[PDB]
Order: C-alpha cells, then sequence, then structure tokens
C-alpha cells in the first residue's frame, strides 16, 4: 500500500539526512510533486499518442489516393495538396510535442533539485 | 522581457520581503507556475474534447429521428449504441469534473505548503 509506500521511503530517507545540504523543500511536497510530475507526463504521452493516430489516417488517405471526370476547382488546393500539408501539420505538431517534452523534464529536474528529493520516472 | 516574468517577480519580491524579516525556495514559484498552468491547460483540453463529442452525439441523435432492417443477431441497435455513447461521455464529463477538483486542491496544498501563491 502502495506506491505510498515508496514515496515514503523517498521521504524518510531525506529526513534521515535532513536530520543530520542545499536547496531543500518541505517533505510534505514529495508526494504531491510526484503525482503532478505524473500527470504532466501522462498528457504529454497522450498528446504524441493523438498525433501518431493522426499520422497514421494520413498514410491511409494516401493509401486511398493513389488507389482512386474531375472539374477546375477554382483558386484552392486539390485534395493531394490537401493531405501533403495534413502531412506537414502533423509533423510540426509531432516536433512541437518532442520539444514540449524535453523542456518539460528539464523542469522536473530543476524542481526536484530545487526541493532535494526525488520526483521525475 | 516583461511579461508574466514581472509578475512572478513581484510575487517572489514580495514574499521575500516576507522572509527577510511552510518555505519552499522562492526559485521554485515561477517554475511551479508554469507547471501548474500546463496542468489546468490540459484539463481544460479535456473537457472541451469531451464537450465536443458530446456534440457529434446529439447530432447523431437528430440524424436518428430523421431517417429495410434485417434480424442484427444478438447485440445492440444503432439507437442503442449512441444510447451508451452518451452514457460513456457523461461518465468521461463526470470524471473529467472531479480530476479537476482534486488538481485544484492538490495545488492549494502546494501553495500553503511552499509560502507563495500559484493560481
Amino acid at each position: 500500500n502502495h506506491t505510498e509506500m515508496e514515496n515514503l521511503r523517498v521521504q524518510l530517507e531525506e529526513a534521515e539526512r535532513r536530520l543530520e545540504n542545499g536547496s531543500q523543500a518541505p517533505l510534505a511536497l514529495q508526494p504531491l510533486l510526484r503525482r503532478t510530475c505524473e500527470n504532466e507526463m501522462a498528457f504529454l504521452e497522450k498528446q504524441r499518442q493523438d498525433c501518431f493516430k493522426e499520422m497514421k489516417e494520413a498514410i491511409e488517405m494516401v493509401d486511398r489516393l493513389q488507389k482512386k471526370s474531375l472539374k477546375l476547382a477554382t483558386g484552392a488546393a486539390s485534395t493531394s495538396d490537401q493531405v501533403d500539408s495534413k502531412i506537414f501539420a502533423l509533423k510540426s505538431r509531432m516536433e512541437k510535442i518532442h520539444t514540449l517534452t524535453r523542456e518539460t523534464q528539464e523542469r522536473w529536474l530543476q524542481i526536484e533539485s530545487l526541493c532535494g528529493f526525488p520526483l521525475l520516472y
């Protein structure tokens, strides 16, 4: 009972160390921040999941195009053009997501070290 | 530059003034404000998605009243399954709603352990 326990070990170990330095935040914070940190990484993974899933739809669309009169279409974009810029968007988004998760990991490492206890992964 | 960097500063300087005369290191307040702001944003995007799906559903119900039929096996009709689409959605919206209450509490608690504002 359960991960509550490993938090405790984390806490007890630092309490021992503090009873004997650097930046230290109150030990009551460690479970609250480990939870927070964990929500945040989860939220990122689910964004990464979605972009993957949407990239997979895109691939399927390209498969359809290649498989399957035409008209004029105006001053707009063809469906093929629409798909190519779908991919572009998706790939920029996936880059955005990748840096966001590096930024977030850094932030959490900074928080750890200001706090004086572990929290990441 | 300026922007929210300034506001954080006023938050920090103010508390530094009180501390000079539970405490977390003041350098934490900007990192924690960012973090907290992310979490509420992530939450809101979820509330949005679920709203958007409850809207898709309302649309299905409408299409159903508008518009031949076989035996269908030992399963659920189109209207049966839409009705359960709505049930799931309503539950998700409820879990989403409690989650954001729990999350606010956590941040207030964090605030109080830290000794500075964050929401």
